[PDB]
């Protein structure tokens, strides 16, 4: 009368975040911030972290990689749907990634961000502080991660930062990796624009060692 019933066709579980989760998203997505641009240097660094992952996994036993060998990120503007996209074929999360990495395990430097950003200290140093994924707030209402690890199924995360995230799971489902979907606020459409993100991708990727690849639209 579940996931084995021949009419079953998904399910989707909501989880309140960890208490001090919850503070620092309110504070994100309501903060007046004039460099949110750093968004994107936080999604990239989580994707190339996970391509780190798989690689050296792969370097003891090479199957892990399945299909997908190259290991590489693709940035994707969606101006019809007002979404930025950044995908990768990195290590992915499971369920539990999932549930407990996005949303549910405390951090230890969560309170101490909080203090520093009201101390006069920079909002840029989120990553630092071990809360760089959050970052997504300051640019995104709404948040869509899809994951897919080699030992568990495809799921779907997501949050408006109303102190709840969803996770959703269909029989059928995405290849190994992570798409992070950023639904952006009015006033963030600039990063919808190809030319702001080239510029932006080159700032902060000198560093990163996997291709990355901007989708152009049209
Ligand atoms: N693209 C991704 N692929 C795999 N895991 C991810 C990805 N993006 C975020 N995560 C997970 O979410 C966690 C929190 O990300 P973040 O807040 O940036 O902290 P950090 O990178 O310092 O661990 C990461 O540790 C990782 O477990
Ligand atoms: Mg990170």
């Amino acid at each position: 009368s579940g996931r084995e019933n021949l009419y079953f066709q998904g399910m989707t579980e909501t989880f309140a975040f960890q208490a001090e989760i919850n503070q620092l998203m309110s504070l994100i997505i309501n903060t007046f911030y004039s460099n949110k641009e750093i968004f994107l240097r936080e999604l990239i660094s989580n994707a190339s972290d996970a391509c780190d992952k798989i690689r050296y996994q792969s370097l003891t036993d090479p199957s892990v990689l399945g299909e997908s060998p190259r290991l590489c990120i693709r940035v994707v503007p969606d101006k019809e749907n007002k979404t930025l996209t950044v995908e990768d074929n990195g290590i992915g999360m499971t369920k539990a990634d999932l549930v407990n990495n996005l949303g549910t395990i405390a951090r230890s430097g969560t309170k101490a961000f909080m203090e520093a950003l009201e101390a006069g200290g920079d909002m840029s140093m989120i990553g630092q502080f071990g809360v760089g994924f959050y970052s997504a707030y300051l640019v995104a209402d709404r948040v869509t991660v899809t994951s897919k690890n080699n030992s568990d199924e495809s799921y779907v995360w997501e949050s408006s930062a109303g102190g709840t995230f969803t996770i959703t799971s269909t029989p059928e489902s995405m290849k190994r990796g992570t798409r992070i979907t950023l639904h952006l606020k009015e006033d963030q459409m600039e990063y919808l624009e190809p030319r702001r993100l080239k510029e932006l991708i080159k700032k902060h990727s000198e560093f990163i060692g996997y291709d990355i690849e901007l989708m152009v639209e049209k």
